[PDB]
């Protein structure tokens, strides 16, 4: 039943998608003497669990709980965690979980990445962006006087295990934030995707129906493929102005929101640069508003914006799936670009 | 006229062993956009140089002072070179450059892995500790609220250059420390430097001789095999007595001197358990002695370090010269017996 996409890296490792998966995260980590399962708040109740079942089979299974979202990725959160682990005694040999969205995925990651020079981690990722995103390819992040993210180690985890029962309680907010990272590998890499979703839009919001698993099993696919191959690039297709919208607002907007106006804006900046096709480009706006993601934003934001931007680099489409860079554009070109989506 | 011990490694990297490196340097990063030299105290003229002639090729070059050794590896520095980093501009393809004792190893290091999830870094050590353990080897340490060094990351160099015009200043209790070490290397792995060592101790303590150089190389080579390849276990040879002896002296004591005292204390343990002939046993304490090192310990610590030691014991011992073996969960009565042969 449960499907596996295994990260053609070295070592290999294992994302494994399906329903369920405490046997198998029990079959991964039976041999640990220490475990550890850093969790969000929501999910203390499927962390004693995860403890609970450890624990029955012979192993010191411990909690620990963070801050909900990214303040549970400051850097005295990390602090917090070191702690608690000098105080249970994990070693070399000993091993972390994460429960909870990419926010508890990297601080967690990183974590686990600067104690005692790096020790196993396996991801739980449990909203659907830390499913397609942040918990597959090794890189962390945390917050830090220097900024956000700046400051990570690369660690590869021992597996990833999508789960898919968890995403029963996420909202569809959340949902429809992840989606915006579920389309860009639709147009950089699988355009398959392009197609599910296109076939019935609310079907592809709903975890309980059959053509979310495809969907991240697919999405997934691409960034494993991604991540065993600079071409790492591709993966910020419409994170350029995206990120720059999301500083404006202060990071109240929606990660995915705010990645939905950069898609629609990157095709319309390779529309305009005569490198991709009209029918293509006005496919990113109809894929995305259809499942309710913005395709505008503030009409007069543009300085404000370029200025946040600080040559630039975009990744844009050279036809479907073929992502190719613009480097230092004309800010005309920009402007005209902008109008258009807005 | 550089000697180049290569790390065998993924990705290797080398270690370049000779007099005047900057032209080294120079080779190495001369094509980045920006490098930053993150220094302690006294180096700053030297870090100067380097800044120099690093912008001299078209290189936007920084440098950056860190408080001088434990201070220099507390959190907080390490929050300030991140800071100093976000500030210069530092990206994914510059460099950093470390330079100074292991404790800028340390925390440069730890900066370089934990920055845009690890750039390139350059080790200058420049102690003989720094030179043969700390800046070989990838592992990073820093101080924090969980203790002294249980973080830290793993990230390899970019290169590793020993200079040994830098060991001039360094006072002979800073190079003694240091020896422990090469002495270290010498029972486990490699006599030679024993030998070498043995023939005049003083000639041994010397920048300007020929023989610390070779020291130095032949250390480095220990070390890089064994990184190369649960082996990595020897190299705490004398360290399991050792780390508990400076962890009583809330780090009063030289890391050189606990070292010494657990190798001698290993190789009583090994030669009290029939494994290791009298005349290699006793071989630790005339070496390390003839060094300036301290050869015992207080007579009454040993269940204050067994208690340090607990938070099964396990140590390393010698099987005969250069064959490091293991005792595990040894009798506690054979451990209070080689400390009072070690203490009197
Ligand atoms: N390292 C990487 O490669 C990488 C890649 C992309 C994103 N990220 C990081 O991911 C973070 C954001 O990820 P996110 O969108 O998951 O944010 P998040 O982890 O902050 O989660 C959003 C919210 O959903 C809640 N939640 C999580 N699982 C739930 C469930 N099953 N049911 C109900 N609620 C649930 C959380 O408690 C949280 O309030 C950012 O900090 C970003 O930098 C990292
Ligand atoms: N990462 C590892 O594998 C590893 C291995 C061994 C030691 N270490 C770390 O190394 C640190 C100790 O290293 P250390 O002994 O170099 O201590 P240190 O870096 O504190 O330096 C000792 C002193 O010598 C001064 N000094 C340095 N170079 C000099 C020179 N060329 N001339 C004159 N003075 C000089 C320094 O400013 C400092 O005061 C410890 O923190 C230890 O944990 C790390």
């Amino acid at each position: 039943a449960p499907v596996t996409v295994q990260v053609a890296v070295d070592p290999p490792y294992p994302v494994v998608i399906g329903t369920g998966l405490l046997d198998e995260l029990e079959d991964l980590l039976a041999d640990r003497h220490k475990v550890a399962v850093v969790h969000q708040p929501g999910l203390a109740e499927t962390a004693e669990e995860i403890r609970k079942r450890l624990a029955g089979k012979g192993v010191d299974a411990h909690r620990i709980e963070i801050p909900d979202a990214e303040a549970g990725k400051d850097l005295p959160v990390v602090g917090f965690i070191w702690e608690v682990l000098g105080r249970i005694g994990i070693g070399r040999k000993d091993a972390l979980v994460s429960l909870g969205g990419g926010a508890a995925t990297d601080v967690a990651g990183f974590a686990a990445a600067t104690w005692l020079r790096g020790v196993s981690i396996v991801h739980l990722p449990t909203t659907l962006l830390g499913m397609v995103d942040a918990a597959v390819g090794g890189k962390t992040g945390i917050n830090t006087d220097a900024g956000k993210n700046l400051v990570g180690a690369f660690h590869q985890p021992l597996a990833v295990l999508v789960d898919l029962a968890t995403l029963q309680t996420l909202p569809r907010d959340e949902m429809i934030c992840g989606m915006a990272e579920v389309v860009k590998a639709g147009f950089i890499a699988d355009p398959v995707i392009l197609d599910l979703i296109e076939a019935d839009p609310q079907a592809a919001l709903d975890p309980a129906g059959d053509v979310l698993p495809e969907l991240i099993r697919r999405a997934i696919t691409v960034k494993a493929e991604v991540v065993a191959a600079e071409l790492r690039e591709i993966l910020n297709y419409g994170h350029t102005l995206g990120h720059a919208i999301e500083r404006r607002e202060r990071y109240r907007w929606r990660h995915g929101a705010a990645v939905s106006v950069g898609l629609v804006f990157a095709a319309e900046l390779a529309r305009l640069a005569g490198r991709l096709d009209d029918a293509t480009a006005q496919r990113h706006r109809t894929i995305l508003s259809s499942l309710g993601l913005p395709v505008s934003y503030d009409p007069d934001a543009l300085p404000q914006l370029l200025e946040i931007m600080a040559v630039l680099r975009f990744v844009v489409l050279d036809g479907l799936a073929k992502p190719g860079r613009m480097v230092g554009p004309d800010p005309g070109l920009l402007v005209t670009a902008y109008a258009g989506v807005c």
